[PDB]
């Protein structure tokens, strides 16, 4: 009934496994071959029989390469998404620049890439770590048609985001000293007054570098948010609403349930 629904009815175990239910193919994008971002890598479900998929562009942080987040490529793509993980024009690009580069990557993916026919160009998303998470907010501010945004330990000197309409999940690290949640993540979250839905997931005792290593709780919520909002897949609301208890590896969760 939902034309964008993909994959089996979900469970906690399905979300916590190293791969979701789709085999993944990959394609390198050389820096020599694109303008407006530094190239990167595309990850996509090999099969086309279940339809096209939504897509997400993902940015690393200041000083970092895509390899700092590369485990996300196959893991997210294997749940039924096309992922373009970017290298930035230089390692020292600022958040606003990273936002423009995320949009340039989505435009390349849908307009020119050799996997464009696999992507539903109407169902796009952004995510990123640190300044890449700041850039995730910038991209959502510039492109209100984006269906999901996931800033991860985001860093940005711009603290307010009233233009953002996209459903936004901010994932923070409780003990982050580089982008402290009290001055980055939480102010961003409170400022998302026009986001259609939003959530804040705070990982107990986590440092700034929690995303550089496979993290099942992080992946569970990122995948659920992507499913719910990129695919309109209401089956994944079970993991989001009511909100999870702040226990174990979750030190805080803030929500806008119900997701109408």
């Amino acid at each position: 009934a939902n034309p964008y629904q993909r994959g089996p009815d979900p469970t906690e175990s399905l979300l916590r496994a190293a791969r979701g239910p789709f085999a993944v193919s990959e394609q390198s994008v050389s820096r020599l071959s694109v303008s407006g971002f530094g190239g990167g890598r595309i990850y996509y479900p090999t099969t086309t029989s279940q339809g096209t998929f939504g897509a997400i562009a993902i940015s690393p942080g200041f000083t970092a390469s895509w390899s700092s987040l590369a485990w996300l490529g196959p893991r997210l793509a294997s749940h039924g998404f096309v992922v373009i993980g970017i290298e930035t024009n230089t390692r020292l690009d600022q958040p606003d620049s990273r936002g423009r580069q995320l949009l340039a990557a989505l435009d390349y993916l849908t307009q020119r890439s050799s996997v464009r026919n696999r992507v539903d160009a109407s169902r796009l998303a952004v995510a990123g770590h640190s300044m890449g998470g700041g850039g995730t907010l910038e991209a959502a501010k510039s492109r209100t048609s984006l269906k999901a945004a996931i800033p991860i330990a985001p860093w940005n000197l711009d603290k307010t985001w009233p233009e953002v309409r996209t459903p936004t999940l901010i994932i923070g690290g409780e003990l982050d000293s580089i982008a402290p949640v009290a001055t980055h993540s939480i102010p961003f979250y409170n400022s998302l007054t026009n986001a259609r839905e939003k959530a804040y997931l705070e990982l107990n005792n986590a440092s700034h570098f929690f995303p550089q290593f496979s993290n099942d709780t992080m992946a569970k919520f990122m995948i659920s948010w992507m499913k719910r909002f990129i695919d309109d897949d209401t089956r994944y609301d079970q993991f989001l609403c009511p909100p999870p208890r702040a226990i174990g590896d979750i030190s805080d969760y803030r929500d806008t349930c119900p997701h109408t």
